[PDB]
């Protein structure tokens, strides 16, 4: 018969709150907020509740702290994390948030093998890869929110340049939601015009797309040191509901995830920002960009980078 | 000519936030959000900025310390306050948070005195008539959120009750925004169908009614009691948010809202919380409910509450 | 796991097609459109097919005479209806429009036995009826698309009266869809306020709420003598859309319809407009308003219209 | 000052109608249904007001045939035309459209000359072009809806031939909306990557590149052939709304429409299909694409055929 789409939020803080607050809104799916710390998804859960008549919206959320909650849930997204804001890299949170990924993924092995699990902790990439590793979900259902955000904000950096809607410029960063990670600006377009023609008719120069790429990859720090006790939080989670969306709709929707790569890129089996088909399986498909020699090789940085710190918790105390 | 429309949000914490994040992910307008506090209104309006390409809106979302940013604006929302939830009464911020009012008046009065303002802030009815009076602009341009809140929780906790859709649901909180608010069950219905109809079937006790109209009376401190830093602001951003539609979009919407009643319920002058009409010219009209004896008791407490804190505000020692 | 939804639309004439483009406009489900003239569904599901990606939606839709691919539906919705606008009464098309959906009921008793069925073919009421008998399936899961129209109607006019927004205006019509519906004026408040309050404040005469009634009454003449070659099709295939959303978002919604009334209102088993709760079972329950005497009288008429219309039909050629 | 903003539009038959019905539905705007023909644009506009209170929107929709009732719109769009479908060319409709459009460039002059005003009676960039002359209006306040539906339908195809999201895949068609038309593939990308790409990969095919190429040029008698009364109606009516959005919204977005080229693409002052941008103050740009000489020389034929049919048309005998 119909049910009603569950999503389960592993994590209630500033992202998990937005989430529930978003998807309520949009009536995509019931929401369960799930915290270890008392009274914080409830007392959001009952907040985000009186809302929804406000937004004609008839979607259900609830706070709890019992992981049978999560049961039948369509999609898990974990924002699950150790506190304090990462000083300059998202790795410092790499052992402690290990550990929380080894409960999650027990909670969600029990209670629903076959949710879509949107990974948002950091450092997403690892986090990602560890994840999958315990939890021994399939490759396809286990994938990790960051393209969709750096693109974003790679997308509206342009935009905000040029002075048009960011809907219209077509943009992706791939590799390591990290220092590391590539805007490959060689397949930006601005409602099909390429980012050489602008430079030729002198309305943007290679320094401005220099800045722009920079910008991009020190994004979190420039909101982090504005918000002062947090990092970026309204859109991570309005990005983790574009690949809810894509999968409970079967949209098959270009999404930049941390997926699975095994057979492009170069690469023979790691998680790592690329371009994906999202849809009723997961991640259906990967696409392979035209990089440039200079792309190709940043991105093997990139790739580099993910395995140091993929490393280093092989090796954790 | 067409110009896009711009909402001033005052004070960028919880509830501040919230707004510029739901207004620009229903591209109902271009936001500023100004704060005294550096950073904070910078780092959320760039962090909302990044989800604007998600949300395929193009709405501009700015931060600020600068009264000369909301010039133009078609609406302002005041959440500005001091820091820290009340203990167990609204009337605890009163001489702060009129202080911060004064100024706020003052930036609207030079910068933006044909907007209609929203005010928040607590104590809600209060603070509304002093920054009426403080500002000097016209009565219908100057109103209070609370009402949309209290009766949609209201609203809500009927619908909990019949297992229905509390959009099919209309019910009133009128008075002032405090434990004195009248939630008038006599206008309650569902679907058509009124409370004293679901007593006869047996479908609902008095009990049961006198229950969702206390838990509509305490619903603050449920919220504020398990969130354990501050006071609901999910829910407060959204009511405001509609408010705002209904002027922006002149929809000739019934808004229970804290207005300046000055005929209607036997009074000749005060802000509290009564049943509006919005449109382009803010408050148009106010409804006279059909109030039982009861409720027009209840309401002339509320009256002499709201009367009396804000007698204690006029005399300034 | 995940599949999408699916809505069949059985007729893809004026209601049929614009069923189609909101669906897929909103993304709300799969569309097939059925229909037996060659041509006419597949050109409109390929027209509709090209405002997909303008309106942001993934839905597909496709055109077909081939009742195994309403395999699987989640819901049906049925317009098929033999041609030539009703002169003067819906009952003229109740004899082409029965055998219409002996037909229909076993390609639905055949592809999809398990679906919601919403029925719109005139005679509303008797063909809901005759449907369910022919078909087999639960009471529960077969209903008529009516009430949702008859009652947006009436809230309209009261509407534009007053000059308020319409959906804050609670107003039911009842009984069968003919001349003999109730428009049931004592249930009728804006905003909460009846309208014997708005009579005392001289805003609205017991005249004009007459002319309101008859106006709700004789609706579909007053489009049909305008529009020439046809009847309504723009709000009733909307209605309809707003019945789908209920069931498949299961949001137990408050909703004028036909549907089978056998504790309620006086009556031991028979289809006709009444306020319901829709949600994933269908059906889910019926709501009693209360009626004034002569409502009570006028319901009794409507019923005696249905019953006539439906004993013509068993004594049919 | 708030006023809610208003679209004429000037025609009521297929697309018109729609169009009515959407921005209804979006509450983009008012809206006034203008048509010669009596009852039409006051039944449809009836009709589609009935399902605003389904819709949850408080938009105005009404019919007339009085030019004085579209003044003060904000955008004007015109679809009015003489009846039936053209056989296998839209350049047959050429001189009875060039009067209707006389008459309406009259009453737009008159009573709300500072329109944006957005033209689809065919043959559209001719018509275009003498709509301006006629109103005097200014070039950047006039274009035509054509690119938008014929690039919505190249993206289409192409999102068909990979299985992914159309939204996903940017592709323009230029020059006129005819046969020749350019569906510009060396600008195609589907989520970054181009066709280029995809050959070399093998996932497509340069003789399915031709066929999808092929299919953009003539979609519009696949539609046309099925529906068996006119011409495609559900699309076209969309991408109106998108662009009026443009406008309306100031989204400074990539629009391809029928706009003054005076500079770009080798020519001094015609209308044709081309990437503009849309804002506020209309057509406020327009965009070089990289065209390969292939594509130089198939839209240099496009504006010879464009020339011709201009010409034929200032030679009135
Ligand atoms: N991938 C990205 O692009 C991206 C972007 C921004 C932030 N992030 C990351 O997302 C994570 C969440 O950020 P935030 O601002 O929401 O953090 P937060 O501190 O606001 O919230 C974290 C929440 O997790 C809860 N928690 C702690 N241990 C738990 C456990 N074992 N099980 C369940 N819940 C537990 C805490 O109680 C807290 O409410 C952080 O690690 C951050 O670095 C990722
Ligand atoms: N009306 C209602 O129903 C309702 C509901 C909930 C909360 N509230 C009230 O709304 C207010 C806001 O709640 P919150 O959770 O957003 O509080 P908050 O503390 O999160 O935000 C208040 C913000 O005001 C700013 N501020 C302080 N002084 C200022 C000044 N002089 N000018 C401009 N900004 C200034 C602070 O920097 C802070 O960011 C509170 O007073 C709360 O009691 C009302
Ligand atoms: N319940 C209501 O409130 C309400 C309101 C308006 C109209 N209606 C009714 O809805 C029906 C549809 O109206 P419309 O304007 O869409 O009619 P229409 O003539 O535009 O469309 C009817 C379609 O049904 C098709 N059809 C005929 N026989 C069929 C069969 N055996 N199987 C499948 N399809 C078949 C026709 O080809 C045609 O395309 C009419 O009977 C009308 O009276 C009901
Ligand atoms: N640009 C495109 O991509 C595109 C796509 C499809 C159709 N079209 C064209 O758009 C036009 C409209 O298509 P349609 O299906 O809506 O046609 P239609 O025949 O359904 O509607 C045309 C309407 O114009 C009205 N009309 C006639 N003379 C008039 C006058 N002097 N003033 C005002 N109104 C008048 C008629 O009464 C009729 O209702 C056609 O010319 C068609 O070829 C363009």
């Amino acid at each position: 018969m119909i049910e009603r789409r569950k999503i389960a939020v592993i994590g209630s803080g500033q992202i998990g709150g937005n989430i529930a607050y978003i998807v309520g809104k949009d009536n995509l799916a019931d929401v369960v907020l799930f915290d270890i710390a008392e009274g914080i998804p409830q007392g959001k859960a009952l907040d985000i509740t009186h809302s929804m008549v406000m937004f004609g919206s008839t979607s259900k959320v609830i706070g709890t702290n019992d992981y049978a909650d999560i049961s039948g849930s369509d999609v898990v997204i974990i924002t699950a994390s150790i506190p304090g804001r990462p000083k300059d890299d998202r790795s410092e949170l790499l052992f402690g948030n290990a550990r929380i990924l080894d409960s999650v993924a027990e909670g969600v092995k029990k209670y629903c093998p076959n949710a879509f699990v949107i990974c948002i902790t950091n450092p997403l990439d690892v986090m990602v890869s560890h994840f999958q590793k315990v939890s021994g979900l399939p490759h396809n259902k286990v994938c990790g929110m960051a393209g969709v955000l750096d693109s974003s904000r790679f997308r509206t950096f342009i935009a905000q340049h040029f002075g048009v809607n960011a809907s219209d410029v077509s943009a992706n960063v791939i590799g390591g939601h990290g220092d590391g990670m590539v805007p490959a600006t060689s397949s930006v377009s601005v409602g099909g015009v390429p980012l050489s023609s602008f430079i030729k008719q002198g309305l943007i120069t290679q320094e401005q797309i220099d800045e722009i790429v920079c910008h991009t990859r020190i994004a979190w720090k420039e909101v982090a040191d504005n918000l002062k006790t947090g990092t970026a939080y309204f859109a991570p989670a309005a990005a983790a509901v574009k690949m809810a969306e894509a999968y409970l709709k079967d949209k098959k929707a270009v999404v930049p995830c941390s997926a699975f790569c095994s057979n492009h890129y170069g690469v023979k089996g790691i998680y790592m920002g690329v371009p994906t088909i999202i849809g009723k399986n997961g991640v259906e498909d990967i696409l392979e960009l035209d990089l440039t020699p200079l792309e190709q090789k940043l991105l093997g940085e990139s790739i580099n980078e993910v395995n140091t710190i993929s490393k280093v918790l092989d090796n954790a105390p």
